[PDB]
């Protein structure tokens, strides 16, 4: 389990937008996925990914006074796993030049 | 470890490309990696990858009578790896309409 993101803060309030801003633990990401939808409405969270260099984002497109649960995960990509590899050696037709 | 493909073979063998095939082990992959050079030349391998649902490849612009090296490895590309969240309420300015 990598160690969450520390204290998620929001400032530049206006009535359509809302500065995130966040800490790292002492782990690096290569992304933040951030959550954010209406506390109220009935529907689905908006996906956003931000590059784990990144402790600000700026959520726009707002309604007015209006409350947002907004969550906030690191994201590692690992390299991909690869098998043994199989080998062999092969030799095209004609003659070398 | 995942298993590797199996029965590495060449087919359909011309002066200037070879047709690869092989054969799926028990596991499933999301690409095969294929590299390939000449086996003399000091230099370095050409690296292909195709899709996981293939088991064929036609190697081109390849030179007469030359002997090339050829490996295939399987490829699984794991789920990213994502922390606990973190989660606030955050509210716009203003009042709802």
């Amino acid at each position: 389990m990598l160690p969450a993101p520390k204290n998620l803060v929001v400032s530049e309030v206006t009535e359509d937008s809302l500065r995130l801003s966040w800490t790292a633990p002492d782990a690096a990401f290569d992304s933040f996925l951030i959550q954010y939808q209406e506390s109220e409405k009935v529907g689905e969270a908006i996906n956003l990914t931000v590059p784990g260099s990144e402790r600000s984002y700026d959520l726009t497109g707002l309604k007015p006074g209006t409350e947002y649960t907004v969550s906030i995960y690191g994201v590692l990509i690992p390299f991909p796993n690869l098998s043994n590899p199989l080998s062999a050696e092969f030799t095209t037709g004609g003659h070398h030049h």
